[PDB]
């Protein structure tokens, strides 16, 4: 699925990212925007033999357990393939984990190279909230 911008931030605010650990809901949405292209189905297979999967590009040599990469940790207990479904609850419960785990939205480098530092907030301006 290709998640509209409004349609994902309202999905995104069911499941409670809005300020979640004082990341307002527009930083959710535009990295989703520059990882994903707002694409549930977005993989990237890298070099290291890790991917990264889903609308947040949640990397499988920490997060999720595909099964063919080194040093798996598998610390949001998922099979990688859950992170590409239509439903993005298992992508934002990973996402929520991973700043749990003591990073901030930096783990993402494009919220880093594209979302920190802008108006966030024009991702979800004109929406129905
Ligand atoms: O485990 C849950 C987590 O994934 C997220 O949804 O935040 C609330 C917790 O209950």
């Amino acid at each position: 699925k290709v998640f509209g911008r409004c349609e994902l931030a309202a999905a995104m605010k069911r499941h409670g990212l809005d300020n979640y650990r004082g990341y307002s809901l527009g930083n959710w949405v535009c990295a989703a925007k520059f990882e994903s292209n707002f694409n549930t189905q977005a993989t990237n297979r890298n070099t290291d033999g890790s991917t990264d999967y889903g609308i947040l590009q949640i990397n499988s040599r920490w997060w999720c357990n595909d099964g063919r990469t080194p040093g798996s940790r598998n610390l949001c207990n998922i099979p990688c393939s859950a992170l590409l479904s239509s439903d993005i609850t298992a992508s934002v419960n990973c996402a929520k984990k991973i700043v749990s785990d003591g990073n901030g939205m930096n783990a993402w480098v494009a919220w880093r190279n594209r979302c920190k530092g802008t108006d966030v907030q024009a991702w979800i301006r004109g929406c129905r909230l």
